[PDB]
Formats: C-alpha cells, sequence, structure tokens
C-alpha cells in the first residue's frame, strides 16, 4: 500500500490541529514508501528552514522504517551509523519524521515535522501519523 | 520580503566601519526574508573562503529567526539539533549570522558576516543590523 | 584487473546468501576500481535508504583500499581523519563495504551491503568478497 | 598568482619527497581563487585521494592557514565546528598548505592525500617550500 492523498492531508490536518494547540508553526511533509513528495503544508509564520527539514525527517523516516531520533541514537562520534547523514541527499536524524503504517503492518510513506523544539515537532508528527495509522515496524534491527 | 537595498547598503558600511575599527577584513552579505540574496560586499583581501562563509551564516539566521551560534549551541553531539548543518544545503552554525528584525518584531531579513575569529565576525554583524533594526 | 561482471554477480549471489541466513534483507554493491558501479541487487524488503548507502560504501572501499569500518575508526572527533566523509560526494565510514582484491594482490573492485546492522553488512560483505577472492590489501 | 612553472616545480619536489617516504599521492596546486592550476596522481595512489587533495588546495588557499591547523578548532566544542559544510566541502586535516610569494602574499595553495596526515604533510611542505614560504 501506498499513503493515498487523502490519508496524506487528514494526517496533515491533525498534525496542524496538533502544533496549534502546542502554540507552534510547523512545516509537515508527508511522503511515499519510495520518498516522493505526497503532501506539503507550510503553516503561516513557520521557520523558512523547516520547509527542507520537514521534507528530509520525511524522507528519512521512510527510507529506514523508523524514527528519526531513533537513528540519531545511533550515529552519534563512537556509534554504529556515525555519518550516516552524509547518504540520501542528506538525512535528519533528530526527532519530527515518524513512519506510517497500514493495517496489515506494512510501511505506506511517513511524515515529518519541524517548526518547534525537537520535542513539539515529535508530539505533531505522532498526531498526525496515528490519524491515519499504527507508527510502528516490529523486530527492527536498530 | 522587507528589507530595502537601503537599508542593506547602510547594515553593510556600518558593518564595514566596525571590520575596519577591528582591523578586520570581512565578507559582508544581506539576505532578505526568504533566504534570497539582497547585497554583498567583500572588502578587500579578505578571505575567499569567507565568501561563501557569510552567505550561508546569513541564510542560516533568517532560516530560523536566530542568530548562528544559538543554533550551533544546540547541534553538538548529543545536542537535540545535532546535523542540522546538512539540511538546506549547507548551514553555519558559529557566530557571524544576525537576524534583521523590523519595527513591528517582524524578521525581514539577515545579515552574515566572516573573515576574522568567530567573535569578531559577531560584533561587525551586530553592529551592521543594529544599524538598521532590532536583532532579536 | 577489474571485477568481471560474472564475479561481481557471482559475489552478489553469495552476499544474498549469507543475507537470507542472517534474516536480512540487504542492498548489494559491486563497483569496479575506479569507483564506478558494475553490478546492484536490492532484496525484496531491503531498506530504500540503503540502495545509495551500498553504494557509496562500496565506492568508498575502493576508494582507499581498506574496509569502511576502518576508515571510520579514524574519523571520529579527534581523529586524524576528521570530516573526511565530505570529500568524494560523500563517503560512508561504517562497516559493509569491502575490497575486492585479486590472485596477484591487486584490488579490482569493492562490494558494499546495507540494509541490517553493521555487523551484519559486514558479514554478508565478507561472505560476498570472500566467494571472488581475497579482501584485503 | 603561482606560474605553471611553480606549481610543475612543487609538484616535482613534493614527488620526491613522497618517494623518499614510500607514499603514493595525489598533488594539486590551486590559484589564489581556488582554481585549479596543476594536478599529478602518483601510479597507485588512492583514487579517492584525487578529490581529497584537491579539496585541500582550495581550503588552504580559501583561509590562508595550513588545513590541520583549521580541524584544530572545527572539532565538537571548537570555533568552527560545522566549518567543513561550506565551500562545497573543505577538509580540515593535514596535507594542505599556502604557496606565499617574496612579500608575504599568498599565491595559491598546494594539496596532498595518499598516506597518513604526517606524510601528507610532509609532501606538502617539501612542494611549496620549493617555491616560496
Amino acid at each position: 500500500m501506498h499513503v493515498t492523498i487523502e490519508q496524506a492531508e487528514k494526517a496533515i490536518q491533525a498534525a496542524r490541529a496538533k502544533a496549534v494547540e502546542l502554540g507552534t508553526q510547523m512545516c509537515i511533509a508527508i511522503v511515499d514508501s519510495g520518498g516522493n513528495l505526497k503532501a506539503f503544508h507550510r503553516m503561516d509564520g513557520a521557520w523558512v528552514g523547516s520547509i527542507d527539514i520537514a521534507q528530509k525527517k520525511a524522507k528519512t523516516a521512510v527510507f529506514f522504517g523508523m524514527k528519526t531520533g531513533q537513528i540519531g541514537a545511533l550515529s552519534q562520534p563512537g556509534g554504529s551509523l556515525y555519518g550516516i547523514e552524509h547518504s540520501n541527499q542528506g538525512l535528519i536524524t533528530f526527532p519530527g519524521g515518524i513512519p506510517i503504517v497500514d493495517a496489515d503492518g506494512e510501511m505506506s510513506g511517513a511524515i515529518g515535522v519541524s517548526g518547534s523544539s525537537v520535542e513539539n515537532d515529535d508530539a505533531v508528527a505522532l498526531a498526525g501519523a496515528s490519524a491515519i495509522g499504527d507508527t510502528e515496524l516490529p523486530d527492527h534491527p536498530w
């Protein structure tokens, strides 16, 4: 399965609602299981630099089937994936990207959020992904 | 996009004057609120590598509404923004970029300065931005 | 003294068989001694992100004649090669790239593997490289 | 600006030092704008050192410093952390040195890659010392 545009827009609206509740102005990106952009929403007032980061976060999450901050926990100096961010035209490995997982457990795309603290980004991404699916893959080696 | 070419040039001159006072040779860049280049001045003798750095600093500051070194305080190993410099075709997160903030409290652009120690870079940037507005 | 396509495909099928034995889904790249792509195989279900990583690992290994993780051991903060990953359109310096060394001890190419833990990546790369030659200069 | 006569003399001095040390190096010369003036890849040198030698030469001339002097400042917690993202990629470990003319004006830089960074720096110094300070 691929994330449909209807699903992507529902997730964007759920994410935007959580952003407004937290008092934030976010960029919200949805990509499909190929990393290709499916939908994008820059809230009024959101940081311009967050446009690229939201899309890179979604890409990173779908490229590896993992929330972005979980990759960053492995890519610190000394870590097993130090330097992974150079790959794939640039990854983002701090929180804000979350895989979207369909009913039969397959990853159909991902959401990426940027524009506030990384903790607020994660909470907004989670609200957006949870409105359309499960958000986690089991048995991940990382 | 609100910073005028008149204001950009005034900031460059206030920055150049602070640079001469500190004994430095600087590149100075002004970008608008979208990160697009508005004005640029390379003092004679400035390091060639500072041309790109000053522009990236100005871009970085306006992309996030923060002085560049304040982003670097969060992007160290173990920091919440570790790796952010890979975004946006390359950020610079040590001092030298400062938001330009108009009287309405809206950010209209940013200045970026490179060519000396990062302390002098930030002093020169601040002199320029403060000539045409607030900086936070 | 360049890996042939028959050797590249032998190395890919050996790496793939090791991958399955370990329960993994890998991307496996073979490059030549110039770093140019020779063969590629993305196993069904492999991480999309591992496509680029497997190729960069093979390139990195052949660009310096050593296993990728040995470079990473030197490119930590404070290490002699800190920042090397910015060169060559991007290196990968965690395990999974191994050089392919001919009979007379000359490097003819490299293998790169991505898609699981880095230790599983190295194990699968070694199975692939060892099937067609030596693995060290 | 460094002349091609000077660039080639620096490459030959660097090459001779590299052979003395048993190394196979890539040697690059750039002008004061960072544009390539000469390049020499010794037989058997690491293919990856082609790009690194050139980025080292560019880095040294872009800031008027030896490359490793910049890396000393760009560690975590250092004042230049992240600088390598600039200028399409810098190299900040040893092997790049400025070429400075009789007066203290920088005319170019040399960049060397292909061995340990210490050997890289010794070979670079031999080349740059052959034609100036």
